[PDB]
């Protein structure tokens, strides 16, 4: 190819996100005033994780635990540090919205591998190294493709499979399957 998988694709990346940007973002305004006031007054935290040509990037997430410390110092367990509202932030996945940010900036695309720790980066092979080769995605090949089954190397194959194949086609299949994805639970 090239055309769309240099080109186009991007495009609608950065249209895409700047609407959904713009769409949802008196949510954004909203979860960031609650995070100020009862969590707390950093409200967005990043993670580093490697991306394109396995380039390390922040994400951008909104902040759900509290800094609560202990009478040492330890921080509390998770159980205390995550109260109600929290969690339905969480469940909501409202604190996964600056990931559009992500998407908008060139960090990620809308339909890529997933974002994962950069501890696996040596123990790749040189087969699965290849999923590096495009942008990660907030949905993606593997991620519809989900079988309540922990097969690393199988996801892997999805991810490689999808570096090398990318189509104007495949993505369109994608978007349908992660849209019947969320029709069930």
């Amino acid at each position: 190819s090239g055309m769309y998988r240099n080109f186009l694709k991007r495009v609608i990346d950065i249209l895409g996100a700047l609407f959904l940007l713009i769409l949802t973002s008196p949510i954004i305004i909203a979860t960031a005033i609650f995070i100020y006031f009862k969590v707390s007054r950093d409200v967005i935290f990043t993670q580093a994780r490697p991306g394109l040509n396995e380039k390390i990037f922040k994400i951008y997430k909104f902040k759900t635990m509290s800094d609560e410390r202990d009478a040492n110092g330890e921080l509390l367990p998770d159980d205390q540090r995550l109260g109600k509202f929290g969690k339905l932030i969480r469940s909501l996945s409202l604190d996964e919205l600056p990931q559009l940010f992500n998407v908008l900036k060139g960090d990620m695309s809308f339909i890529g591998p997933r974002p994962l720790l950069v501890e696996y980066l040596p123990i790749y092979n040189e087969t699965q190294k290849h999923r590096h080769d495009v942008r990660p995605g907030i949905t993606g090949l593997a991620q519809v493709n989900g079988r309540n089954a922990i097969s690393w190397e199988k996801k892997f194959e999805y991810d490689v499979y999808y570096a090398k194949n990318l189509s104007f086609m495949l993505d369109v299949k994608i978007a349908l399957q992660t849209i019947e994805k969320v029709l069930k639970r």
